[PDB]
């Protein structure tokens, strides 16, 4: 499953040639965290930045039990500076040098399980429909892989 994440994250990064790809997973209370990353050589890994560069707290998704994702909606942002985010949100994005990004839902069964994010640093992006569609397909495949990893867990407890 780590294998799966690594595999998925590297694929998205190479297919989109973006700076960073992240996998987010929700906890039962809709808190969550980034559990996997694929990142280009030029940037420091997320966990390392988190040990040194503090952020504004962000409980939005938790307070809203998944927000737009829960309704199968995605976020596609060509330019974060132009998007109209709250100041704290934009400040967080800017802390990670994120200038354009995509975030899509990952569903495991009919349950919102997490998110798949793709980030471009330093310059805006004109995202294309096929890039978004491809990310959704990869997110669906990830969801299936997780769903079946679960199924196989349930199987091996039951013997
Ligand atoms: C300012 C911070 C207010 C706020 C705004 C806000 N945030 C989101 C959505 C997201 N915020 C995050 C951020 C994190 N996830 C993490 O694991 C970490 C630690 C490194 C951070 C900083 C993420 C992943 C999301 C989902 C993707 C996105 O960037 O939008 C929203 C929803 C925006 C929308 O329209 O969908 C909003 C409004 N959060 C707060 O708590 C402050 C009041
Ligand atoms: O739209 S929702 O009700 O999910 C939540 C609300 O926080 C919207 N975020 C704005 C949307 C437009 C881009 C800037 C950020
Ligand atoms: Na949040
Ligand atoms: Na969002
Ligand atoms: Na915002
Ligand atoms: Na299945």
């Amino acid at each position: 499953l780590q294998n799966i994440f690594r595999a998925t994250s590297d694929e998205v990064r190479h297919l989109l040639s973006c700076d960073r790809v992240l996998v987010y997973r929700f906890n039962p209370d809709w808190s969550g965290e980034f559990i996997h990353e694929s990142v280009a050589q030029m940037w420091e890994p997320l966990k390392d930045l988190q040990n040194n560069f503090p952020l504004w707290q962000d409980t939005y998704l938790q307070e809203n039990e998944g927000g737009r994702y829960r309704n199968h909606e995605s976020l596609a942002v060509g330019d974060v500076e132009t998007a109209g985010f709250t100041d704290c949100h934009l400040d967080n994005l800017r802390r990670f040098e994120i200038r354009a990004f995509l975030t899509v839902p990952v569903f495991v069964g009919e349950q919102l399980w997490g998110l798949l994010g793709a980030y471009q640093n330093g310059a805006p992006r004109h995202w294309q429909a096929r890039e978004i569609h491809l990310l959704h397909q990869i997110a669906n495949q990830l969801g299936v892989a997780v769903y079946q990893a679960q199924l196989l867990a349930r199987f091996q407890e039951l013997e």
